[PDB]
DNA sequence: CAGTCGATCGATAAAGGGGCCCTTTCTTAGTCGATCGAATTAAGGGCCCTTTAGTGTAGCGCG
């Protein structure tokens, strides 16, 4: 990842190693909260290309999950891992979100 | 070969979704804000509390 697992306890490494299980087991949900400046949303935009980081959070059910105009699955399909960033403001206008 | 494609390129009404108004309650406090309670202020004002005069009695000046 780019890390120095030296400067880092093994606690620690523990942690970052539960951090790239999402990208390892089908349908693993996980949540990870910290101080700003702790390099949690690192990995999923930079350290590799099977991930996304959806910015904001506030982002449509149709997108997401499935548009029936379209007829074309969401992001779900497509990305092995969704991290949702700023889980605080994340927000849905359809109710059934 | 010239007839005459089956993919193409125009419309002109659909369900879904984005969005962006947007208005519209809906609170949310900012300032009323005139009211009303209660609590000051006083000024008034009715009112209870003192002196005087006139009646029955003991001393004392006196014809």
């Amino acid at each position: 990842i780019g890390m120095e697992p030296a400067s880092l306890k093994e606690d620690v490494q523990w942690h970052l190693l539960a951090r790239m299980v999402p990208f390892v087991e089908n349908n693993y949900n996980v949540c990870e909260l910290g101080p700003r400046g702790t390099g949690k949303s690192h990995i999923y935009k930079e350290c590799s290309p099977n991930s996304i980081l959806v910015s904001g959070g506030q982002t449509t059910v149709a997108n997401l999950f499935y548009n029936m105009s379209s007829r074309r699955i969401g992001l779900v399909g497509l990305w092995d891992v969704v991290a949702f960033d700023q889980v605080a403001g994340i927000s849905f206008k359809d109710k059934d979100g």
